């Protein structure tokens, strides 16, 4: 017998061009003077300036001044700007960093404290919040349906989630417009990320029965239109098929977590500057040979479900994928020391890593580091 | 180009035993007096009672006086009763009728109409309502996860849907031992209910990727539990399998809607008195064989998803289900009249019609309900 809670409340809008309806929302919701939080980029591409006029007034106020690992000095200031212009709605447009940024300052624009009080403290945020629409523009971290807020805190070299029920966005616009000038090696290394999310959200110990439908769907897609999506970056199909499996990938892993090719990312990320998703990618056809045989057939079932003979099969097309997309196969021109190893054994030990259906004990990570850094 | 709105408002709660949660959800939402709505049959098993006194006072009324097909005049009658005890949440226990009466009374309430102002009359539902706690008792009509109140009008001669945003259960309880004293013919109706849902979810117009997973999900696991649920009722894996199947193909029908079948299966049911998901199986097979090639061959794809060589091997087994189960084949026993027939294939051009991926014509309905008239 199984038990399981399934709550998803984020509305999502999917399509081309959909990007143009920040209005409709607003006008359904009755709010006026919004702020977009977004990357200088796409002010400086005419995307931000696109939007904004379409939303004939509806969004007011712009602010770009936050960082790809976003600070609580940066929340704390769109919390200030968010006061000073008397916004009531916050559109998140970006990666994962624009809509951490967008999630906390529309919680803590309503207070007079800074977003550091809740930064790790163990202290519940307040829950009331201006309307949050988000519209991601990389297929993808699927942030736009989580209610969760990853900060940093430079001056205290803290770096921590802020989890609170009024983090979940109001309405997700799903537009794959905004992500046709995603260059090839960050397509690569997003795409890579919808797949490790897939994978390990169906695998993972706290796996449930929805988030399984979704995990199947998401990883079919990636396994085609990936590789398209990096060659033909203007392929409107790839593009359109990759934000599909983004979205839908992130409803895969939010609630049943992610596993050992996340808790092993974080270090490779933040130690050796390997981005995220490759990060994951580095590891995903390794553990998923260690799973092959877990919870009693369930991952043998999945790779069938999803058009492979088997786990091997599956495996030897995520080789295959990373391969084809230049991912990292290996860390061999890292030269690594036994010191590093050591290291990354150590810090992969993470609370995520227990999700895995098999035991990963320290002895393993120190074989599959090894292993690591003597492949190219 | 794929287009699609994606929203599921309902928080869902699985597993065998948590209706014994009822009063952890009035804790947390901080709500008291809540009425159960529910049929007769639960106040005489106990089972009302044993809920009741386990909420510790959460709920303090019961509501019992609506029938099979609930009137109008008996969800006015359960708002006077709402209204009377201060009643501040619904906890709707039972089939697709109990959570039809809870949701529309639950709105109505809060005003001095009678619902039947709001019943296709054109005038929308305020939106306003006491929360909605729904605990289905089959598998299932999935109504626990929708938005929609289907009533009758006993004076007017009327039964028609009333939908409204505010019909959205707050939480779904979704407990299979509710389901265990439901006898074999109806367990059979209901499955075939979910199978229905499922299916035609997936093929309708208005098909989207999320609710196409939900739909491959649950029809895979009523092919294999159904019969088991049907000639075993305390198979405990059997019921929690077609609760599993129920609650995901609702999720898999909401926003899609279905399609030939259901528009069918509304005079099979209101005119022949066969039940609901016995009417959609009637038809279930027949139109699968005529949409097996629609939409550039993408029901052919799902038949192999959940593990036919093809639609016709698929309805082969709808059809050999039906015969395991006790489920109609045919039309026979009623010696239809050619003006029967004729009514049949008038009444069955119902909105949901024109949502099959193949045009449905009236000489393709004539000639399907002189085969089934013909049909043991
Ligand atoms: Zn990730
Ligand atoms: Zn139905």
């Amino acid at each position: 017998g199984m038990l399981w809670d399934y709550a998803q409340p984020v509305t999502i809008r999917f399509g081309k061009g959909r990007a143009m309806e920040i209005k409709d929302i607003a006008e359904a919701m009755g709010l006026h003077d919004g702020i977009m939080v977004t990357p200088k980029f796409f002010v400086d591409s005419g995307e931000a300036q696109r939007l904004i006029d379409a939303s004939d007034g509806a969004v007011s106020t712009v602010f770009t001044d936050f960082s790809p690992n976003p600070d609580v000095t940066e929340v704390d200031a769109c919390a200030e700007i968010i006061r000073k212009n008397h916004c009531e709605f916050v559109v998140a447009m970006g990666g994962g960093s624009a809509m951490d940024v967008s999630k906390a300052a529309a919680s803590i624009c309503l207070t007079d404290d800074s977003i550091a009080d809740y930064h790790g403290t163990g202290k519940a945020m307040p829950q009331k919040h201006l309307p949050i629409i988000a519209l991601p523009t990389t297929a993808g971290t699927g942030s736009e349906v989580t209610c969760v807020s990853v900060l940093t805190n430079r001056k205290l070299g803290k770096k921590a989630p802020i989890v609170s029920d009024g983090f979940f966005p109001s309405v997700a616009i799903v537009d794959p417009e905004l992500t046709y000038s995603v260059p090839p090696k960050i397509t690569a290394s997003t795409g890579m990320d919808v797949l490790s999310q897939a994978i390990e959200g169906f695998w993972s110990k706290g796996h449930q029965p929805i988030c399984d439908s979704c995990a199947a769907h998401a990883a079919k897609l990636v396994f085609k239109y990936l590789p398209i999506a990096v060659a033909e970056p203007h392929n409107e199909e790839a593009r359109e098929k990759m934000c599909e499996a983004s979205v839908i990938a992130g409803l895969a892993f939010t609630l049943p977590k992610t596993t050992s090719s996340h808790a092993c990312s974080f270090p490779l990320t933040n130690i050796h500057g390997i981005p995220h998703g490759e990060a994951c990618g580095l590891t995903l056809d390794y553990f998923a040979r260690i799973n092959k045989d877990a919870q009693h057939g369930r991952v043998q079932e999945f790779a069938r479900g999803i058009g492979f003979k088997d786990v091997d099969a599956m495996a030897d097309a995520i080789h295959d994928l990373k391969v084809r997309i230049g991912m990292r196969t290996g860390l061999k021109d890292l030269n690594l020391t036994e010191e590093q190893i050591a290291d990354l054994v150590r810090i992969s030990r993470h609370p995520n890593l227990y999700n895995n259906p098999v035991e990963i004990t320290d002895d393993m990570l120190d074989t599959m580091y090894h292993y690591l850094a003597s492949t190219d």
